[PDB]
């Protein structure tokens, strides 16, 4: 599995990045029956003014297929 | 944060997809100082013969930045 995490900018040191990756890894192993070697994880920082593009391409068009829908909306 | 999970196909019912979403949500809240309302999660099942496109567009180019690198290589 390949997991992509997009979020607003924040400072994460190497220890933080590795711990987040480890917690994500174990969740994926549990739910998808995956092996550790099959998992890759990306963390991409997105500036606030570029979040609309993420909403438009990834969130809004897939809304009822999302496994977790956003509590916020960019189309109010 | 918006989380995208790509994996080879598997039989997952709605309760199973919600349980995966809940565990991912906890991890994101605790590591990114996030809130339930800010989190959206997509799950996309990709047939094995279409994984090369994922390697080429998402995994390989980001190798320098991934927070968890894959345990396999598929450069073609």
């Amino acid at each position: 599995p390949h997991i992509d995490i997009k979020c607003f900018p924040r400072e994460l040191d190497e220890q933080q990045k590795a711990a987040l990756a480890a917690d994500i890894t174990d969740v994926i192993i549990r739910h998808l029956n995956s092996k550790d070697s099959s998992i890759s994880i990306a963390l991409q920082q997105i500036q606030p003014e570029s979040w609309q593009a993420i909403w438009d391409a990834e969130i809004a068009p897939q809304m009822e297929a999302l496994i977790k829908k956003p509590g916020y909306s960019m189309n109010a």
